[PDB]
């Protein structure tokens, strides 16, 4: 029968390098009074803020927690501070994973157990080159990739038609084709272009217009038989309600870090899955810890069905604090396996491969 | 790092004695390719229908089936069968336990983490002999039981509100009373006997009306400040939705089986909690493994902040399985301690205690 | 720190020459106690109504009034006569020609600052000769002109149509389209119409039916993806409220006069960006002190994307009191620089271009 | 005829005594081509957050930036940077402040003109100890104070209400009375305990429970009296859109930094005042700089009628970096004189009042 207090932290800032650079990263360390360390991460969606949340803020809420415990403890850091949802989640983060080492199980295991091991992984199609495009999907359909999600309302109108006639004229159905609007159609004429590209059938058509605009979002999904994805429209169980109600979307996103956890990810999908609404594991941050996190919270949500994609694949993460990365191949990500996260951070895999502020 | 598969199952109708006697139960014993034992319990809401889902229709389903992926085993059996959700709980409940029982961590653990330690108990107040009742109020306020609820719509209606004059009298706001008016009611003439009844405030009054009747649910809930709370009219995640979107009722009570189980409950509070619906933990059946699921869930499941109450008081459970029962003293259910379920059952101790048809 | 008062004012009846003839038109002149003047036009949408409203009913709510609180003076003129929107709207321009011109702004930087220096500029395309409608656009799509409003409902369907095939096959989307059944259509029978039409994608379609029937624009705007702009149905900011509750349209034409001046034409559009709605600047009278007014106010108010139109292109205004008029070329209106509205007008200017009566 | 740009910035981490202790505030200074000086203050509702949000996201906006075209430059901020409404508000108020200094206008002049001098001041009646505050009101009632503000839910409801009733025996409707629940009421049970503090007819009841439970909002206005007002479910433009649809608050408190500066804040108010639904100040942060803003905003925006209050009472600013302070006497405010905020702030004045990290 294992109990047991967290006994202290340490609360790292570090920059990190990409190639496209560096960037700034919260990682938090918590120690249990029997030995056992675990780790989170705090990934933006402002590290300054994080890093202060969570030194003198949050600091004397951890510090004692049981550790088996962690809704409990939420629900404090809820009601003492106010939507720093990412330092809170790698706080729960860090002790589902020490709880995870005590106790000989993983995270997924811990939310109700894995009902998959891998995850589809969205291919950005975004190359202002389309010819470079066409080439990288000529070798990773028969790779066994088939999720790709197409940047679109970037180049013309006409432009992106006939790009979508070539994926559709080669590929056909083998390819699970999304498109992105990035927010950027207006509510006024937005209908003709959606009208136009919801003629090739994809997936889904995510967030065309800014978070606002639900009424507009409502008015697209019952218009179009593609379904409408909403992403800044629904951030969280409340953003859900209202959109379930307004029936302004037909899937949706799921925020590991803007929903506040891992927990509030499964309510959250409790309550999709019951409107029928399938979700998306969104926009990942590549750091290894976040990563292990929401490849977890993925495994052990079966609502979660349409896969994943990386933040911002332009831009990869080229050195890493954890022992060894977080895997994909053949278009999904391999839920990595072992008790807690699933990943190791020594002091030399920290010290070395990340630069602390 | 732990990982097992079920190696057996054993299915027992048992008779137990009552006093107001008998009745019968379905128990389940699940067993480990590892050695480790877990108890399930079917209790009804015809036991003979619950005791052949479990030895034809999910048998095949449980055998070989992974232990950690408890959720998984039930979209399975959700999937293959329809609608036995006792049945189903039961195999949940025993996998839980076994996990429970290989992890060191309790059911309340697996679930998110105790959130409470004890569980307000409501005492019924359903004798004719009024006097007699007042009598008992006289004692257990005093020995720290709030909790009361009055069966209400059995004697004429003046007399039940003297009743309740009286009651106010003595106690005050001391007591937390809700009234049940058992579906009794009907929407024709219900609102003056509501609107008298809620002059005395009582935290909620339980289903004055059949299920079907959710307008005039809702029509109640809009006209009086006092909460009413869904029983008939909320079993599951979808009617809870249905609830919601009326605005039929201000509190549900969540019936572990009805609804088709721990996690499924969760879910179910997952809602209410975003729709600002407390939950009540209903009537909870005495039997010792069905009851210690039942406690586990409601010390992990925060929004379910109204306590609970036995299946019929009026009729105790004189002997079980159990070699310690769970306790309750001073107005609350104690949580009980340990991993799984917290309880233990030995071969005397079950065919000792139950004749085995 | 500037600070004065208003110290008199001249109204003036003028007559003005327009070719297609002669149109009467109300000019106020106000003076401060510090020595500086400000015009204000009262423009119709009888001048002798406007005329008597500021000669005898505002005359002494202006007199004394401090010229840097326009708001408060518009309050008062609200309070003490009622809908005489056109000549309210003249003392506000005026006290912020005066305001702008003693401290060196422009009324567009008193409005909160341009946001753009130019205005697209609406050609009519109205001529019952085709022919020679497209050969003027043949010469002024070279030149710059994109936007092009058709009249439509005039000329039977089947010939429209071809008009609209014909401007389609030339130009395609080299032109911003856009049609206008100055409200000719009926309910009844408008829908066939207006999906024919819809099929060139139009910009927008300006109010095929009168004010009352808001539930068939609503019908319109819920079938079509071209958007349906309200004109009629959409006088001021309570209209916008209803349209908005009704989904009535998908734009609205800002009538500076109809909604009661430049503060209250901004207060309007508030509310349409919020609802996702871009205005258009309307009809804008070409007299040059109405439209310094109009101009500004859209330099200053970005949700007014539509561009705008002059009141009667068929009519032009052949002689004007500014000293300068304000400025087209290339299919856009130049914002006119410098302080106040921007224009200089003399005794000699008013005395020897208008007719006094 | 002025026009400049924006040369260089200053922003200052600085540290602020208080007395019930320390606060850190976060300080801009902006300085135009043409040496005029302006001030904004960022002032929380993390300073670290707000201090790299101005050092690094928002100088090369800043830098450059025309100073008339503010609303141009509040639009590039959002575009580029989401959701730092705080920092954005501080850019706009030293614009405004430069812009009302080189012309010779307040800040008030340059949002409409000021419709008012002075500003109701609401005094907290929040004492444990309630015949010390009962005094409190018997020495300030005859002063001119008449806006008072209880804290309710906080003492046992009983209490509560023998509280109002001596408040409402003594000063009956001489003082304009007012309930803030400080959200903690739930929505089960909430409307009795409502009703019971509407007999006393206070001005309005301030957010009784938290900002998800609109439908509970609306609920309560529905059935009471007494306007309900919103304060954390009407945070910006588009929430109150949904606060007028559902008819979920009578009155909404303005915040101007939650809402994103002073231009959204009269934009909000746009939308209030064509939907009936008056506005109050709300919490104004008592450091000048953001005081002297949130007091312009107020003097310029009549339907923010309801006056204001300061951000915690019991915890007053000691010492501040203006030369001179603004200013409250008998229950109001005095609006500042002067041009641009009507506030000066010096070398001294700054580095001898607070502690500049
Ligand atoms: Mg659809
Ligand atoms: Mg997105
Ligand atoms: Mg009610
Ligand atoms: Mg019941
Ligand atoms: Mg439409
Ligand atoms: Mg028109
Ligand atoms: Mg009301
Ligand atoms: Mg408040």
């Amino acid at each position: 029968s294992w109990d047991s207090v967290v006994e202290r932290i340490r609360i790292f800032l570090v920059e990190s390098p990409i190639k496209m650079g560096s960037v700034k990263r919260v990682l938090l360390e918590v120690t249990s009074a029997d030995g056992i360390v675990g780790w989170g991460e705090a990934a933006p969606w402002t590290p300054e803020a994080a890093f202060s949340a969570l030194d003198i803020y949050l600091r004397p809420l951890i510090l004692g927690a049981p550790i088996k415990r962690v809704r409990e403890l939420m629900a404090r850091m809820d009601k003492m501070l106010v939507g720093h949802g990412e330092a809170k989640a790698a706080v729960e983060m860090a002790l589902l994973d020490i709880l995870g080492k005590a106790t000989g199980l993983s995270v997924a295991d811990l939310l109700g157990g894995r009902v998959r091991d891998r995850i589809p992984l969205s291919f950005s199609i975004a190359d202002p080159d389309f010819d470079a495009d066409l080439e990288r999907m000529r070798a990773m359909v028969p790779a066994g990739h088939t999720v790709f999600k197409m940047k679109t309302g970037v180049k013309p109108h006409a432009e992106e038609l006939r790009i979508l006639e070539t994926m559709r004229g080669e590929f056909g159905e083998r390819i699970d084709l999304r498109l992105d609007f990035n927010q950027a159609l207006t509510p006024f004429g937005a209908m003709k272009i959606l009208r136009d590209v919801d003629a090739f059938r994809p997936t889904f058509i995510e967030q065309p217009v800014p978070r606002r605009h639900l009424d507009a979002m409502a008015g697209f999904a019952a218009a179009l038989d593609t379904p409408i994805l909403a992403d800044e429209s629904c951030f969280d169980a409340v953003d859900l309600m209202e959109v379930v109600r307004r029936q302004a979307a037909d899937a949706i996103s799921v925020k590991i870090m803007k929903c506040g956890g891992l927990m509030k990810a499964q309510s959250l999908m409790a309550i999709a899955d019951t409107a029928g609404l399938p979700g998306y594991g969104g926009t990942l941050w590549e750091g290894g810890i976040a990563l292990a996190a929401g490849t977890q919270l993925i495994a052990a949500t079966p609502g979660i069905s349409l896969g994943c994609e990386f933040y911002m694949p332009h831009h990869v993460l080229t050195e890493d604090v954890l022992e060894e990365r977080i895997a994909n191949s053949a278009g999904h990500v391999i839920v990595p396996d072992g008790p807690g996260l699933g990943i190791s951070i020594s002091e030399a895999s920290l010290r070395g491969n990340a630069k602390i502020l």
